[PDB]
């Protein structure tokens, strides 16, 4: 691991590996020979990790999930193995350039947003605090779409991630699975049997997660469809049809979408899941009591609900053991986390459908509903209506199963993701269940990895800060705080003012040669990336937008703040409102970019593509953090605590985890404003009538005449009839409710902003008090608190 | 010389006897990987379907094709 | 067309049009009936589209130029005809290199530059867009002199190009014309008459110009001078004197040599055009209401400025119409192209010989400045200063006629060529005239024909990009974006690089077999070729050489990146600072080539006579092109497009379309340096002291200290005074203020080169930018903004 | 094609340095293939390049089966 081994070592990789010399070597050719090269690093300590598990036998996590959002794993891994610098040597010697071979390599973008990054980020802070946990999902073969703008709007292309080769990933056909779908029960003298099933095999992929600098390696299991073996060319095309099961992530973020093909995917992930983990718990050197004491599976939201009556039929069909006793064991083993309170993102299967392709289910589902209300019933024997809004099933019409009851009643804990989002769960949706059940609910703030989100994405920062306060905060960040010492330190202030502008003169170049536009590199970014949601509202972001262009043309010569505003994410494909969102930006950045008279003063780019490796070059040069969405709507947000970090300010409202950082950091050091939650309430109440606000605002009128008119679209006047329409008579995230307080605000931003030494200031307290939102303690307390589960340090 | 032809994902089937029958199995060799080939990503090639003629004065064009991208795999003789 | 009959068709020439067998026939002959062979081909087309122009009367376009620099036409035919492959065949079936027989033919050098070499692009351009066009000019009997170098200085030799025949023209006898000078004037009550004047016919010669692969083959009429038919010896000897108006080409590129015989060529070039335009017009199956919209004459440059006062004198001494509405028809009729911004190019001829040559274009130019003042007077009643800003003469002493001013008032559309050229033109040069009218000022940013500046000069490229992206790109250049797929495609880089490489080891034979030097195939080739001029600074070049030479004789064994600059052109005869410069060129390469210590390392070229076939040989070996005037000399420049098109990295400053280069490339993919256009104005107004920066920097000074001692002339110490002197005390075009950034800039360069891949990425990157170039677009905007004509595809 | 092009070798030389041997009729396009592209794409013309085509290709008969044609 020193750099004249390293250079051999890639040298050889190039040779045996890649059958090439340094003539004929592609840049492919290159980034797969030092893949390689850190590759090797691992598998020492991955044997030694899997190798312990089974000796000692802790208590394993298995995080079940159909998303892992991970970005990209080389530089990630030479980080958390100390070889960065080593290696960044090396290849110089070679006379290569590792930032160029680094972005060769795809990202494994396995997931939609903040619910797969999460995912992500707890597989780096479970390793490096030394837990035996395992990730367990998918391995699609084509991940989130790549995303193109043509004309204006998304285009969507397939992310053929695995084209090339996944150095990072290992077959291991050992333990390869039969997933069973449709056929018929009996209910046999023998145990009830699921027979003329239909097969797909599941073959295991494991990709190594190295803890930080600690010699733990552990293990994100990813399932992939295969059909099994026993007109005949037509018979072999159609293996294609189990394989599509495990073809591709379904694109959309907080939106429920009852394709059958999904439900396929669900249970195909659950069923492999599940089954591995028994198989691996009767070979342990451990009956089946000592099961909960020995596994721990949290549900990443509902999705992988099914794992409940899974692991019964598996307990009862299987293991024979008595529906009681499989009972107790199901609940103690189970921990649901809850990630969303959008009324179109809820699970409700049709129960047709759950019949049809899992009949052993459906049964156990009934069965477990039945012992459900029976006990309600007993306890509440008048409360008819309670049975109705407790029960597994609605039978309103089209008969489906609420999986979020399904997970509640199955699991013996449930959380939300941030104080004020568990608070409403527990309180308000789930009422009837906590009320029933206290102590069952809870609260686990959300986190991201320092190491990804900071040291990674922000070396600059991440050798400043440990110049002042050592390197302690890497792995427990709440070491940060110390950093307040330094308030009144010009000095220091100066050199992390030179951190953020060297991160904006980089990602300046990045703009200027992926887009047209000259970027102003002393204008304040202004950022708002993230999936493009009605909710989440880039919409009102635009109509600020538009707001500051009017001003420049009206009062060209008026001292203003230069700023550079950037909106980027992904919109689901069969999104339409969102869709509209993303060419209306485009068709105003046009207008701004292409204005003589604004110039460098403003300057709009809609950042394409946006992804996990795009999210740590844009992030680090951030100057404001948007973070706006409708008090109520956003469960948590992570971006909104990667920005903190690396010293963005934020504007935004009292929503998710945006009151944490408020609390931590001191509200005056972020710029809140807007309705919260009550607001919200009271002005449904009463009745929302968004022409008000648009009579009664005239710089908002401007704007949405403008819009309405054609202006942004000459050739397509009405272009934006359907934006116009929802924003007047159909919006539910109350844009023009909130356009006014967020203008004001953003002018306060800019005012800041003219103030450097008061503006630093400001970041230096947010970014000493971001300690909290390490993932490192969401995980110490799911440890303590759910899995009953212990590092080793 | 060089030997060129397709990469079968399936190459001949495996027979079996079924009741004195021959019965078909999918050939599906690659599923453990083959350690003798090596993808040459580097030159891959499109390859076009379908279509249109169209006589122009810059010279026959074959036009409104559908592409399929043709990935080489070199094992080594 | 094809093999068999081409074969037979040579053969058939050889035999009746050469009177020659295969025993006896030359070189030349070989050529001739190849060129005879081709030439069938374009009749019948010739013939269909100018009959077709008749019919229909489609809006003609007539561009009116002292100049047509169109190289050679066999190839170009060949190519736009789609003949050359067949034609490759044949000639080599019979034992032939059509290569060889291609070197036979004389250059149509009818130009000197830039201004002559747009016009010939254009009628490519046209005739491939299927305008129904006319290029306008004049037969010279000599070109642009071909340049050899004896002893270091250019000599001129008489470029005798029709000494063997052309092939390539058609007199046309029935369409001679006369054209009057001198005489006197007469106000007789049946309209004034011009009379006693001296006759001078006017004979026209025909050049088909064919489109690219259209079946549309245009026309170019040249104009030869003949003296009329009615000591007898010496008369006939006289008619010389009149012929002498169509003889030679004046040789100054951006430079006003106010000549008599210039003033005679401008007339009759002008005179015989516009009766010819006339005849057309009242012969077409069409009053005079309707010519502006059957018509549009655009004006190259100034040099045809008498087209304006000559089409009022048609219109009213002899069509008899009212002088308002001469007026009116003239103004909607012409359209004017400002090509240079220099003090010393400005027309300015004096009234004396006008009015001696021609009194009666005196006469109408005096009217047509005063209703020019008398309204300005109106609308600005005080200003005084205003009306002699405004005035089409200048009575400063020796009155002269401002040919621009003319052209402004006479046109009813003026345009530069290049944005920021077209900017400094409406706003500075002539605000008073573009505030009086803001929508007559344009833009028309120059452009190159992709067919012999790719096509024809590069064919390795063509194919390649063909390959990669079929042919659609011909014809509309901007399909070159889709190049940008590739930028990650290492074998296509491989490729690219194969065909530059490939174009430099056949141009390394040309110099090796032209000159002593041996040439190093694999160092840069540093190129700048274009006419010799102060201003463009291939003096600073040369300074930048020197000092390479000096860095090499003081450290021998450093890492050096070896170089072959070349630099040629051709200056001015009377130019003495130009010839002076030549010579301190050659004499610096003559040391830097034998020089033992510097070998391959450094090598020079002065390339002579740099001609339009010669540019097509060494612009697509090219790796670096020196496009490196003063800020706002250049009006636009078209040689930087060539280079860009063909793979060569630019290294410039920011003026002419190197500022749109930059836009269209991202300026990190060019390597610009030194002064912008306002560094230039501060600078004048601090005053240019050449002195600091000889003091200030030490390889500067060692420079000029041996030009100046004689280390480069040891046989005449003081060879180079004028330079030097010009150098400290009167450059206007700050050399020295430019020479430490450039110098910069050069090493930068090197570094790049030595990264292959990282070289023609960007490389490609340029080529892929290059479609905005083509003339094709260039074009379009004249026809659609100006001329109002629309093509047939 | 691409190979060729690379390599330190117009077309002239293409069938001295390519020999391309067709195993039965299965691969039978390749003729015509080679005179699109030399045809349509590298301008050659008919002759030149149906002349090319001969000298590159060979071709190998594996049955007589009526059925298997
Ligand atoms: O596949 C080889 N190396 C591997 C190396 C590799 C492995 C994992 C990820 C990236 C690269 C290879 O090039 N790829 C696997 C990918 C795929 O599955 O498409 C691409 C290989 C080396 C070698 C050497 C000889 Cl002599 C013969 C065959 C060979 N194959
Ligand atoms: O795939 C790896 N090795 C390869 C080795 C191999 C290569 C070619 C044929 C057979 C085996 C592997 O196991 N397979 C490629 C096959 C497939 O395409 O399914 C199966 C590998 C090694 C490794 C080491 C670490 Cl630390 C992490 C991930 C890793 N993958
Ligand atoms: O001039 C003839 N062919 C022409 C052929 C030609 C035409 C145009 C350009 C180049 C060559 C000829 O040789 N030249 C015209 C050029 C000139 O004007 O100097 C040179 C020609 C053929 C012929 C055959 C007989 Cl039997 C008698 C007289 C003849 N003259
Ligand atoms: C962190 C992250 C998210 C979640 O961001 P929010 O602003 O919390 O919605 C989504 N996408 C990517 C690529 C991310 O890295
Ligand atoms: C294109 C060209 C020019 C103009 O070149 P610049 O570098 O723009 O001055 C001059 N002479 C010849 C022979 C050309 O082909
Ligand atoms: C269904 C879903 O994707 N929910 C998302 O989950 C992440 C992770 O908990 C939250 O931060 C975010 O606010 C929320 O919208
Ligand atoms: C008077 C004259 O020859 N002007 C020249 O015209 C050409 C064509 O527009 C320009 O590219 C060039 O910069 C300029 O020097
Ligand atoms: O296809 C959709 N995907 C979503 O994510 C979504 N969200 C939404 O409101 N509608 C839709 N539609
Ligand atoms: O005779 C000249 N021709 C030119 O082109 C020129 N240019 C210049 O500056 N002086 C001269 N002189």
């Amino acid at each position: 691991e020193n750099v004249a081994e390293l250079k051999k070592s890639f040298n050889r990789h190039l040779h045996f590996t890649l059958v090439k010399d340094r003539n004929v070597a592609t840049t492919r050719d290159y980034y797969f020979a030092l893949a390689h090269t850190v590759r090797d690093h691992l598998v020492g300590r991955w044997i030694r990790t899997q190798q312990h598990y089974y000796d000692k036998c802790p208590k394993r996590v298995y995080y079940l999930s159909l998303e892992f959002y991970m970005g990209r794993t080389l530089q990630n891994t030479m980080i958390n193995l100390g070889l960065q610098n080593a290696c960044d040597e090396a290849i110089y010697q070679l006379g290569l350039d590792i930032e160029e071979l680094e972005e060769i390599e795809e990202d494994a973008g396995l997931g939609n947003g903040g619910l797969g990054r999460l995912a992500a980020c707890f597989l780096d802070s479970m390793a490096t605090l030394g837990l035996a946990a395992y990730g367990y999902g998918i391995r699609y073969e084509y991940g989130i779409f790549n995303q193109k703008i043509r004309d204006g709007w998304q285009v969507e292309e397939a992310d053929d991630w695995l084209r090339y080769g996944n150095p990072w990933e290992k077959s291991r056909p050992e333990f390869m699975l039969p997933v069973h779908f449709y056929g018929k029960v009996e209910h046999t003298n023998t145990g009830t049997k699921w027979i003329d099933t239909q097969v797909v095999l599941a073959l295991p992929y494991d990709t190594p997660v190295p803890g930080y600098m600690n010699n733990t390696v552990n293990t994100m299991r990813l399932w992939s469809a295969r059909a099994p073996n026993d007109d005949y060319i037509q018979a072999v095309l159609d293996r294609n049809l189990a394989e599509n099961i495990s073809r591709v992530l379904y694109p959309n973020d907080n939106f429920f979408e009852g394709k059958e093909l999904r439900l396929k995917q669900e249970y195909f992930v659950v069923a492999a899941t599940l089954q591995d983990i028994i198989r691996r718990f009767k070979a342990s050197k451990f009956v089946f009591d000592a099961f909960p004491d020995q596994v721990a599976i949290q549900l990443n939201d509902t999705h992988p609900a099914l794992a409940i009556p899974e692991l019964m039929r598996i307990f009862v069909d299987i293991e024979k053991l008595p529906w009681s006793k499989a009972w107790e064991l199901t609940q103690k083993t189970f921990a649901y986390t809850n990630h969303t309170v959008l009324p179109e993102a809820l699970e409700r299967w049709p129960v047709d459908l759950v019949e049809k392709l899992l009949p052993r289910h459906l049964e156990i589902i009934y069965e477990i509903n039945q012992k459900h209300l029976d006990r309600i019933v007993a306890l509440f024997p008048k409360d008819v209506d309670r049975l109705r809004r407790m029960s597994l099933i609605e039978e309103e019409g089209s008969k489906r199963i609420n999986m979020a009851h399904l997970c509640i009643v199955g699991s013996h804990a449930v959380n939300g993701v941030a104080k004020i989002h568990s608070d409403i769960v527990k309180t308000k949706v789930f009422k009837d269940f906590s009320e029933l059940e206290p102590d069952k609910f809870q609260n686990k703030t959300n986190g991201i990895t320092p190491r990804r989100w900071l040291l990674l994405c922000n070396p600059g920062l991440a050798e400043l800060i440990a110049e002042k306060i050592g390197e302690d905060y890497v792995k427990d960040l709440s070491q940060l705080t110390k950093l307040h010492s330094f308030l009144g330190d010009d000095v220091f202030l100066r050199e992390l003012a030179k951190v953020k502008q060297e991160n904006k003169l980089k990602f300046s170049q990045f703009l200027e040669t992926e887009y047209k536009v000259k970027i102003n590199p002393s204008s304040m970014f202004d950022v708002q990336v993230k999936r493009i949601h009605e909710y989440k509202r880039q919409l009102l972001n635009c109509l600020h937008v538009i707001t500051m262009y009017n001003r420049i043309k009206k009062d060209p010569k008026k001292l203003f703040v230069p700023r550079t505003v950037i909106i980027g994410g992904k919109a689901a494909p069969g999104y339409h409102m969102a869709k509209m969102i993303i060419k209306l930006i485009t068709s105003v950045a046009d207008v701004v970019n292409n204005d003589p008279m604004v110039g460098s003063k403003l300057k709009v780019i809609f950042l394409e593509n946006y992804r996990v490796s795009l999210a740590e070059k844009v992030i680090p040069a951030t100057d404001l953090s948007e973070q706006i969405s409708t008090a109520g709507t956003e469960a948590s947000g992570t971006g909104n605590m990667k920005f903190m970090l690396n010293g963005a300010l934020t504007i935004g409202t009292m929503d998710g985890a945006n009151v944490e950082m408020a609390e931590e950091a001191g509200e005056e050091n972020l710029f809140i404003f807007g309705m919260r939650i009550d607001d919200v309430a009271a002005l449904d109440k009463k009745g929302y009538e968004a022409k008000e606000y648009y009579e009664a605002l005239p710089e908002l009128k401007l704007v949405i005449d403008q819009i309405d008119n054609g202006f942004f679209s000459p050739k397509q006047p009405d272009l934006f009839k359907d934006i116009i329409n929802m924003l007047f008579y159909h919006d539910r995230f109350k844009v023009f409710a909130d356009y006014e307080a967020y203008v004001k605000c953003q002018d306060k931003v800019s005012q800041l902003y003219m103030n450097p030494k008061a503006w630093n200031t400001m970041v230096l307290k947010n970014i000493a008090a971001s300690g909290k939102f390490s993932s490192d303690r969401t995980i110490k307390e799911y440890a303590q608190n759910i899995w009953n589960v212990e590092p080793s340090d």
